């Protein structure tokens, strides 16, 4: 007998990002994955992935240049924080 | 007998993100894939990817330049963050 | 006997995102996927995927040039963050 | 008997971010993998991954120039900290 | 018999991250892996992984330059550090 | 029998970040493994990994130059560090 009880009693007005998972039991491959139950990703760049099979086998010449350079402002106040009763702000 | 009992006794004003999950049992393969329960992407750039089977294969001369150079701002007060009796804001 | 009971007593005025999700058991290939539950993309840019079998195979020249260069102001108060009893505001 | 109880007494107005899991029982390959309980990645960047079989396999010159230079000011107050009763704000 | 009970009598208004895990029983592989319970990235550069079988098996010339030098002021109050009747700023 | 009672009595307003973990029972391999309960990376970077099997085998020239040469700040207050009726701050 498998029994989960969570937050059974919540009171007042609290602030919760909750998450429960129960199980009972050519290039890339994944099986059974459980993925981004919260996942937050910012400037996340990925140039080149899983070109191929073969790619540029023979007589390839390549010339790659990644220049990052930019004015970027990334101003978060609350990132996966929940809050309660509080006072948040952001002033520029 | 799996039982799961969540957030039983909500009382007042809670926030809450909730995500319960229960089971009970050429190039890319995925299978039995949860993934987005609660994905966030900002500014997330993948510039090639699972080009395929035999690119460029022979005589292949490939120039890649990559510039990022933007004055962006991004601006966020809460993300992820549920929140109760407070005050957010954002001042310029 | 699977029994999942969720958000059973929900008093007063909550704010709540909730996902329950049961389940009781030639390039790109997924199966049993779920995703997207709560996704939330910004500015998100894919130049190049999946271009197919045997491209460019031979005597290919190719030139990418990838300029990212704009003023874009991206302002979000809230994001997957319900709220209560709150003041959220934006003020420019 | 497997039986969890969590939160199970949550008085006044906590913030807190619960993650329960319970379980009962050619390049890339993962199984029966979790991931992303609570991920946050910034400025994260993979220029090349999984290239391929066989890539660049003969007579390949290629020229790698990984530039990374900008102006980038990523201000985040609270990263995946619940809080209470507080303060919290940024001040330019 | 298992039984796991945590966080049972919660009073106030605590600031918590809880994470309870309960278990009963060509390259890379990766097998009944948890991970990403609470990772946080920033700045993490993954410049090659896993190019593959053969890659520039024969008469390869190749030239590898990374520069890492850009005026990036990354400034996160909190990390990680659930805060309770505490005033918490960032000051320019 | 097995056990485990944790924070049975939470009073007043604590910073807590708890991880309770309960068991009973070609090139990279990782079985039951568990990591990133509390993991957070700053500037972390592997330029190459898992090149591949036989990967420049035989008559190959290659260049390697790395160089970190840039006028980063990076400011954290806290970093996996909860606090309670604290003042904590950063000023410039």
């Amino acid at each position: 007998p498998l029994m989960v009880k969570v937050l059974d009693a919540i009171r007042g007005s609290p602030a919760i990002n909750v998450a429960v998972h129960v199980f009972r039991k050519g290039l890339t491959t994944e099986e059974e994955f459980v993925e981004g139950i919260y996942k937050v990703e910012i400037d996340t760049k990925s140039y080149w992935k899983a070109l191929g099979i073969s790619p540029f086998h023979e007589h390839a010449e390549v010339v790659f240049t990644a220049n990052d350079s930019g004015p970027r402002r990334y101003t978060i106040a609350a990132l996966l924080s929940p809050y309660s009763y509080s006072t948040t702000a952001v002033v520029t």
